[PDB]
């Protein structure tokens, strides 16, 4: 697997929160979640990415001209994840098109770019479902430009992403830019638009933020319907115009059917093995690029709920993958129910991980008492592998085999570490002080 890189070259293992639906809704464009509440998450799971949600609407209000106030809202969001040692993702997120398909239900373009032609959009017993009424149709149809009525949405599209990078392109916690929340192509479905209007619009995406900001990496999704199911993509490659190495990432989401007993417990644990296979290759089609699980998620309560949520993280292990849980928000799929009582969520996620590594990390695995860690060397890098350890079952000091510590940061929960390069791969492994 290849990796995203922070500034000192190291590989990044990123593991945190879609941040957050309630977002979509909110008149300002923000969440409802404040600087507390991301200490909480820090100090319960020792976090450190973010798939944070942004939206259309928000960037550009009226054709053509964008809310820098709205911009430096998302900038003080930054800045507390900045703060605490995270790497940010932005998602410009969308669910059925926009609040505007009826007079709410869905959410992201702004009124203005929404075109449903007078077509219904009746009520429906499942979000999912409003997808296909006749108006949210014909609103993505005319968006692609299916219609052939609408070329300036896309390239609007394309305008407001590079507004976005223009303001966040020096900001040292941003790392990626997720380009479309669940592409969905309308009267267009498959290969037919994964590799026609979708890769389209990524390619024009890309190159307008390039204009602006040259090193984030500009992550790109399958079509949700069917893929996050366990189906093959049919997206193609898409062209990076940095100088140097590409920068593309791939960032599907995962929601198995069944969704954890029976043979729903079969059916679910094959749809891994499937989404798996289908990832890798789509991964390799982009150019062997890095991989990001954008989104997975369920019920936590329902029976089985651990068993797959530490099956998802294991395959992501093995996969090299970042992931970002659907979601902070408050609930029982999430980490805390409204009251901020903690879920099954909280003890699941809380293990030790490699966040930064300094190398390739070939494998690794982890306790909630040990963390072990093999490196591919690279002498160009010089900052130190940096650690999470939990307090719970690292109450005191460490013991280091294989490396040597750097320093051991009992507050920040951040152990770092040095290796040797010139000595093949290299195996870490930490344990409690006796
Ligand atoms: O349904 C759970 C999530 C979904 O959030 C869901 O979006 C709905 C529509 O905005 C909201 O009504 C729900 O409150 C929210 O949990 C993600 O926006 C989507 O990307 C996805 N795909 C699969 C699952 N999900
Ligand atoms: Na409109
Ligand atoms: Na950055």
């Amino acid at each position: 697997p290849s990796y995203l890189k922070d500034d000192d070259g190291r590989s990044l293992i990123l593991r945190g929160f879609n941040t957050a639906s309630s977002a979509k809704s909110a008149p300002d464009g923000m969440p409802q979640f404040t600087e507390a509440d991301l200490a909480r998450e820090y100090a319960d799971m020792g976090t450190n990415f973010v798939r944070f949600l942004i939206s259309w609407r928000s960037v550009e209000p009226a054709p053509g001209v964008y809310d820098q106030q709205y911009l430096d809202r998302v900038e003080d969001r930054v800045g507390w994840y900045a703060e605490r040692g995270y790497k940010v993702m932005l998602d410009m997120h969308q669910d059925v098109y926009s609040g505007a398909i009826t007079p709410a239900i869905g959410n992201g373009a702004p009124a203005w770019a929404t075109y449903m032609d007078g077509l219904p959009v009746e009520p429906q017993p499942r979000w999912e479902l409003y997808y296909i009424q006749p108006g949210v149709m014909r609103a993505f149809d005319n968006f692609w430009n299916t219609t052939g009525k609408h070329p300036e949405l896309v390239e609007h599209y394309a305008k407001a992403w590079r507004a976005v990078a223009d303001r966040f392109a020096d900001n040292d916690a941003v790392v990626a830019y997720d380009l479309m929340n669940e592409p969905f192509g309308g009267s267009l479905q498959g290969p037919a638009f994964e590799a026609g209007p979708l890769a389209a619009m990524y390619q024009r995406t890309t190159d307008a933020i390039r204009q602006v900001d040259q090193d984030t990496w500009v992550c790109v999704a399958p079509q949700a319907i069917g893929v996050n199911q366990g189906l093959p993509s049919g997206l193609t490659k898409i062209d990076d115009p940095r100088a140097g190495q590409q920068r593309i990432a791939y960032c599907p989401h995962l929601y198995p059917l069944p969704l954890h007993e029976g043979l729903a417990r079969t059916l679910t644990d094959v749809t891994i093995d499937a989404w798996r296979a289908n990832t890798a290759h789509t991964a390799r089609v982009l150019g062997d690029v890095p991989i990001i699980l954008g989104e997975f998620g369920l019920d936590t309560t329902l029976p089985g709920a651990r068993d797959y949520i530490e099956r998802v993280y294991g395959t992501a292990r093995e996969m090299g993958a970042g992931v970002s849980y659907w979601s902070s928000d408050p609930g029982p799929w999430g980490p805390y129910l409204p009251d901020g009582t903690q879920t099954l969520l909280v003890d699941t996620l809380n293990k030790p991980y490699p966040r930064a590594v300094a190398g390739t990390p070939t494998e690794w695995s982890s306790t909630s008492d040990r963390l072990q860690l093999t490196i591919e060397p690279d002498a160009a890098i010089t900052a130190p592998t940096e650690i999470y350890l939990p307090e719970a079952g690292f109450p005191g000091d460490v013991h280091v085999e294989g490396a040597d510590v750097v320093g051991w940061d009992r507050q920040s929960r951040l152990l770092t570490v040095r290796t040797p390069a010139d000595s093949g791969n290299v195996t870490v492994t930490v344990t409690p002080a006796a």
